């Protein structure tokens, strides 16, 4: 029931999680025995939870008709982006208790913005600003908590966090502004141009994020690990 | 489908908790490098989710007619009353292992209780007498495990422990017996009614239990957070 | 909706958890002040789960005529299973960020594997092959990792580790054999039957299993605890 151009971006984001599990799957076995293995462990788990809920939209099984509905990719959110936050806290040197603050407010942000995407205007939109608050909220600890824990860390440990930091950043701040110009709001985007541009944002924000992650030379790894 | 005093029950719920959310979320940001911040942040998380699911069942998302279902409701418990135990198990320096075990007995409690909500007479009786149990088992920790710990603890720790154990435990009381009472069982309590006092109860277990807790000694939290 | 035969297995499977829940809730009662006692504990609450889920399916509520599926069996294991893990990853003295690892891959093949059950062939095959891969990774992290770990611990708490290792493999092997035999596949089990079998080896897996466990000399619980 869904357009081609749809069904091309579920596969776009599919083989990119497949190509990022094999990468990472290989660096964690490289690093097998060694301190800092689970950086590639948690970047092989997120891509391999985000391509199996992509091949359940290329299945039909989390897509639902009403337009369709890609409700599949909040559950892929819900799960992946709390881990990705994860690797940000760990090398940052973050207190266990703030990591999990923030985590349930990233949680709380895209189970809004699930319940957004379900509705209908204008209650979606209330749930949208909701969502912008709970992701301003994870924003300021970041650019606050997270980076003045980092700043204390090891130079080298301290530039990396910073590199992935605003890289993580840049990319995350594209998904509510996809959001926005697609056919939950404004309709510019079209529905199948939507799901291809996610699939790009996707694989830049999972398998580029852990990529930059796990090609840190390994003795960085080891120290931001403990 | 809801009747005009169940919305009124639903709107005193959401201002009372978005209340709670400027309350403890101006308190979090004042403690914001302090021992004992991890407190009103606890007591924020547990609003801000309360006060969003009284959201989503003004808007009808988590109310079913099957004669209406407030389903949302057991959405809201199974994530902030394990948050409340947490609180009084830090209070207590119970050992997380435990506190652990009293976690999965409420959700259990809870779960099983969204179970007898859902169901007919007689079988809704049965998990509502299932869900009990774990309730007095909680109840039992909550009188033996928590208070033998909390009494290894300084004077002013343990004060403060005990006036949240008791206000808990009597709180936490008013709600199987409100369920009794309503239409799940003896229907004393007409349904917009139940809802009305479910959100009276609700502000005082969370809001009310946030003021007693947020507003002791700064020395006092610090003290207890470690 | 279900068969006579279905309903006398979901009694079995039901009638031996609550056997299990009492012994070990018991044995948690009798240890309530000693190291170890979490084994009890964790034994107690995984048959209190899988007792409940099997009280859901015999009531029809985790039971959909579709020719019946028992999802609720899905709802029991991806609780228990990560607990039964838990358990060797205690024993075994293994690092905690790698107890939740193999945690995570356990969630993925229940998950995985309810996907796979409530699908049509020849997609059903996909995702049980799927699930088959994080089972065979789960079966090298216990044959290694665990296995290297628990070998560098008291002789008997590695005596005890191994046991429980070579039981736990051979009866969690079964599933999917008991799976792709049955009605969820290619149907060489008449569904009854198939009820029968899984109440036989969750009994095994779980009241067994906690058996051998809490039966071990309390010191060897100690210090495995430890
Ligand atoms: C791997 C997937 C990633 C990094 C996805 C990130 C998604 C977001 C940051 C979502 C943001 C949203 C809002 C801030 C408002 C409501 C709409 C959302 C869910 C797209
Ligand atoms: C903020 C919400 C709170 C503190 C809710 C607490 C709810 C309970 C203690 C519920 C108890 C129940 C039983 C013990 C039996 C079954 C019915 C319930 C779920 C109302
Ligand atoms: C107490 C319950 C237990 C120990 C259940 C264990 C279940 C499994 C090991 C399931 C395995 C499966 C596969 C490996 C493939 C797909 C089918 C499953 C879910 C039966
Ligand atoms: C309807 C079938 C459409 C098939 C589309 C093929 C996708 C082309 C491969 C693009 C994968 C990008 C991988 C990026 C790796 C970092
Ligand atoms: C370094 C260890 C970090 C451990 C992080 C714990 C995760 C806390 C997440 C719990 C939040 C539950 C949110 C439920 C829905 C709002
Ligand atoms: C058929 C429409 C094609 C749509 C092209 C989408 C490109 C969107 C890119 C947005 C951000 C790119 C992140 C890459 C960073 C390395
Ligand atoms: C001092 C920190 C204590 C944190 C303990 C967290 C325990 C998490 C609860 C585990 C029980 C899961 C039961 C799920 C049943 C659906
Ligand atoms: C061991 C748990 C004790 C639970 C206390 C039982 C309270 C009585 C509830 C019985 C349900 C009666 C249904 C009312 C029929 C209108
Ligand atoms: C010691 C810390 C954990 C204490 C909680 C134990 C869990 C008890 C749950 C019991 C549920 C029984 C329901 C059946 C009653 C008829
Ligand atoms: C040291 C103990 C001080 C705290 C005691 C709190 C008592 C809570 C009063 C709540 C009033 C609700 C009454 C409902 C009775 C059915
Ligand atoms: C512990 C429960 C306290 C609840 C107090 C509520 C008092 C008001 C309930 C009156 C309901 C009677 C409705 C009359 C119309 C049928
Ligand atoms: C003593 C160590 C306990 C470790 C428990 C951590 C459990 C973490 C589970 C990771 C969640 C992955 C879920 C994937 C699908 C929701
Ligand atoms: C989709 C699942 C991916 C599985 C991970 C692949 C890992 C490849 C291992 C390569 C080892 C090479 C040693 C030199
Ligand atoms: C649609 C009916 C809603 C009416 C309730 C509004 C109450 C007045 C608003 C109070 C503002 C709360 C400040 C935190
Ligand atoms: C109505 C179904 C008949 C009841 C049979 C009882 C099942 C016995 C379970 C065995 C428990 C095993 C504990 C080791
Ligand atoms: C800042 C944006 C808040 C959400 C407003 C959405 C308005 C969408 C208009 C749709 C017209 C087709
Ligand atoms: C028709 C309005 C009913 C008013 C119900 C008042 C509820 C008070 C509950 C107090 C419980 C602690
Ligand atoms: C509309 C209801 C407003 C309730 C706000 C509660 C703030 C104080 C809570 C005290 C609990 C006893
Ligand atoms: C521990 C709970 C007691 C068990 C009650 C089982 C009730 C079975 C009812 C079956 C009727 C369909
Ligand atoms: C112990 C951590 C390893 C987890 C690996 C999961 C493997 C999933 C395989 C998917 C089937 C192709
Ligand atoms: C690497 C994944 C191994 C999967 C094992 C295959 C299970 C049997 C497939 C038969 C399905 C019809
Ligand atoms: C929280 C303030 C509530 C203001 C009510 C707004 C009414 C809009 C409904 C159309
Ligand atoms: C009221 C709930 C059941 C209480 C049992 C525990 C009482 C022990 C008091 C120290
Ligand atoms: C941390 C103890 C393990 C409990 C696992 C529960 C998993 C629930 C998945 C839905
Ligand atoms: C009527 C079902 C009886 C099943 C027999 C259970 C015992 C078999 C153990 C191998
Ligand atoms: C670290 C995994 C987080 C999973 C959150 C799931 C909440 C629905
Ligand atoms: C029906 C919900 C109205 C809320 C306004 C939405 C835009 C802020
Ligand atoms: C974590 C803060 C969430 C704020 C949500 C409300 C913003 C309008
Ligand atoms: C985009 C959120 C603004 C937070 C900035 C915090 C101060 C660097
Ligand atoms: C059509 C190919 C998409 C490649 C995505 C690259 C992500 C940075
Ligand atoms: C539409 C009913 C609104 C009730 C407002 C309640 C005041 C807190
Ligand atoms: C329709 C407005 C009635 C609101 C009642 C307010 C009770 C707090
Ligand atoms: C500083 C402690 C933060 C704890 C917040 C966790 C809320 C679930
Ligand atoms: C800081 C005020 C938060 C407002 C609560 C919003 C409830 C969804
Ligand atoms: C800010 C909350 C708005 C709620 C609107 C309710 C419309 C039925
Ligand atoms: C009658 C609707 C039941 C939905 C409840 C689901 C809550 C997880
Ligand atoms: C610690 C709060 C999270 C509990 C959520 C459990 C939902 C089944
Ligand atoms: C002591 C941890 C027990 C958690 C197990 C929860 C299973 C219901
Ligand atoms: C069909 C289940 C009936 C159980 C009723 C038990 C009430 C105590
Ligand atoms: C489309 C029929 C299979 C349903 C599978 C649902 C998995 C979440
Ligand atoms: C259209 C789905 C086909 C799945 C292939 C089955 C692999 C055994
Ligand atoms: C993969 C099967 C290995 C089983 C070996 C355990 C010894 C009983
Ligand atoms: C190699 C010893 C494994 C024996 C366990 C089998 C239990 C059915
Ligand atoms: C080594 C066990 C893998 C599971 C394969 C199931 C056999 C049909
Ligand atoms: C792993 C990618 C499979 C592609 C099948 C056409
Ligand atoms: C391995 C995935 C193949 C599925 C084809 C739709
Ligand atoms: C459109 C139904 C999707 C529900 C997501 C949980
Ligand atoms: C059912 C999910 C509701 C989440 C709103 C915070
Ligand atoms: C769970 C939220 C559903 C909203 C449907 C409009
Ligand atoms: C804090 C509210 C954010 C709204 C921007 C769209
Ligand atoms: C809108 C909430 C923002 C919080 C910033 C700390
Ligand atoms: C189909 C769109 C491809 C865009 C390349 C980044
Ligand atoms: C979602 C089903 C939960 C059952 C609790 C016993
Ligand atoms: C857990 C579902 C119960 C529904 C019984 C009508
Ligand atoms: C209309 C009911 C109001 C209750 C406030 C105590
Ligand atoms: C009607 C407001 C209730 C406040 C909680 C005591
Ligand atoms: C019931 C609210 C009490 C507030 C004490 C500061
Ligand atoms: C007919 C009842 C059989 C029970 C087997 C344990
Ligand atoms: C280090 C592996 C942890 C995986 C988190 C989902
Ligand atoms: C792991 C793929 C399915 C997850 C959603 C049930
Ligand atoms: C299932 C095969 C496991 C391999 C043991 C190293
Ligand atoms: C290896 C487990 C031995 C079997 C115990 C009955
Ligand atoms: C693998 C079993 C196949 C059975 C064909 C009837
Ligand atoms: C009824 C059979 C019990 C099985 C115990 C291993
Ligand atoms: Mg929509
Ligand atoms: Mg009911
Ligand atoms: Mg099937």
């Amino acid at each position: 029931g869904m357009t081609q151009l749809a069904l091309i971006g579920l596969w776009i984001g599919f083989i990119g999680m497949v190509i990022g599990a094999v990468i990472f799957g290989q660096k964690a076995v490289a690093m097998r025995r060694k301190e800092g293995m689970e950086f590639p462990l948690k970047s092989f788990f997120i891509v391999l939870w985000a391509g199996a809920l992509y091949l359940t939209m290329i299945l039909g099984e989390t897509v639902t008709p009403v337009q369709t509905v890609f409700w599949g990719r909040y559950v892929d959110w819900v799960v992946t982006t709390p881990v990705l936050l994860l690797d940000l806290g760990v090398l940052a040197g973050l207190r266990p208790k703030l990591i999990a603050g923030v985590i349930a407010a990233d949680i709380f942000m895209i189970l809004t913005g699930l319940v957004a995407t379900l509705e209908a205007p204008p209650t979606s939109y209330l749930w949208y600003i909701i969502s912008c608050g709970a992701f301003i909220a994870i924003l300021a600890s970041l650019l606050t908590e997270f980076t003045a824990s980092a700043a204390r860390r090891n130079v080298r440990v301290n530039n990396l966090f910073l590199k992935l930091r605003n890289y993580l950043i840049v990319l995350w701040i594209c998904y509510p502004i996809v959001w926005l110009l697609g056919a939950e709001a404004f309709k510019i985007i079209p529905t199948g141009v939507e799901v291809v541009i996610y699939a790009i944002i996707d694989i830049a924000a999972k398998v580029g994020f852990g990529l930059i992650l796990t090609s840190a030379a390994p003795e960085i790894l080891a120290q931001a690990s403990n």
